[PDB]
């Protein structure tokens, strides 16, 4: 099993492509200010990671606005403050100021010169657009949680995806599920059947941040501490 096996690289995108945690420990401080605590980034980053994917499955058709705005209304709850409209807005509408990660650009455009990149996010299409401007490529095919009706773990994001590449000539087997989500991407990876790439953007760090904590360890295939390391990977794989 190798890199080089396959077609196409299937991404998670909030928290592997771009740095989501910075984004969101920045649109969190103004309201953590109204509490009077200072919150280290690990405790802003955990009350959303045990709300946004409740949220997701409360709301499964939301735009990811919406579903932020609902966050914010979640976390201003544990918080005992009344939400502010103005602070909900400012807080929902960030995923603009989202960061790529510094690598994240220049392993894309390599990788996009050997594999088909594909987006599978929980994400709508036009928030996705705000983001793409910052990854550096074209992706082959994009598949948001808006065309599909409901956000990742949902076994049918994931067979969404893979028909839709089937369609344009990738079978399952040439799919490598490439993400940092345990919860999000590679439990359901297994069990569709997709061979995965863990890209272990906390590697070196305390438990699961921004991400809903995991039921169990999946099955990973392949793992990477960040995209770059990927790519190096792949230059040498690429020889053999
Ligand atoms: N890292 C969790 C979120 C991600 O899977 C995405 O849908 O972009
Ligand atoms: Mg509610």
């Amino acid at each position: 099993m190798q890199l080089t096996d396959f077609k196409a690289l299937t991404f998670d995108c909030y928290g592997t492509l771009i740095d989501w945690e910075t984004g969101i420990v920045n649109a969190l401080q103004p309201l953590a200010k109204r509490t009077g605590k200072t919150f280290t980034s690990d405790e802003l980053l955990e009350v959303f990671g045990r709300n946004e994917s409740p949220q997701q499955t409360e709301t499964p058709g939301a735009l990811y606005q919406d579903i932020l705005r609902a966050v914010y209304d979640r976390i201003a709850k544990e918080w005992g403050l009344e939400p502010d409209a103005a602070e909900r807005e400012e807080f929902g509408t960030s995923v603009k100021n989202w960061p790529a990660f510094p690598d994240t650009v220049e392993a894309l455009q390599y990788l996009k010169k050997h594999y088909k990149l594909v987006i599978l996010s929980n994400i709508d299409r036009n928030e996705f657009k705000l983001s793409n401007a910052k990854l550096g490529v074209e992706f082959d095919h994009i598949i948001t949680a808006q065309d599909v009706g409901s956000y990742k773990p949902n076994p049918n994001n994931f067979t969404y995806m893979i028909d839709a590449l089937a369609k344009a000539g990738i079978e399952k087997k040439d799919i490598l599920h490439t993400a940092e989500s345990l919860y999000h991407d590679h439990i359901p990876a297994n069990d569709a059947g997709l061979v995965s790439a863990w890209i272990y953007r906390r590697h070196g760090k305390e438990g699961y941040g921004a991400t809903h904590v995991p039921s169990r360890m999946p099955n990973v295939d392949f793992r990477f501490n960040s995209m770059g390391e990927m790519a190096e990977a792949h230059k040498q794989a690429l020889k053999g």
